[PDB]
DNA sequence: GGATGTATATATCTGACACGTGCCTGGAGACTAGGGAGTAATCCCCTTGGCGGTTAAAACGCGGGGGACAGCGCGTACGTG
């Protein structure tokens, strides 16, 4: 993913792990990019690895 | 025996150089003020990398026909003496 992409309504439950590569100046970006697999639902223990 | 081509010596031209001279303009020395270098603050404009959405402009394909170009004639206007 670009980070600043797809808005709001990007559905990903099937993955389990985030990886962010490069860190945003806006933290709100990365919180809903961490949110893109941390929605409502989600089966699996979700990590993120900045 | 008369006439002809070449070789060293002296007078004259001719630009360049040594010397003379004026004078005026550039250089040496001192002083000063101000123009520019440096510093700090504030705020607006520009840079590089991204995103989203509209949409009008750009790209592509194809038919066809108008125009560029080649060839030929001619007669006149310009070259030449």
């Amino acid at each position: 993913l670009s980070t600043r992409a797809g808005g709001l309504g990007i559905n990903l439950m099937t993955a389990d792990t985030v990886v962010i590569f490069d860190s945003d100046w806006n933290p709100q970006a990365d919180l809903q990019a961490m949110a893109r697999a941390h929605r409502i639902g989600q089966k699996n223990h979700v990590m993120v690895y900045r």
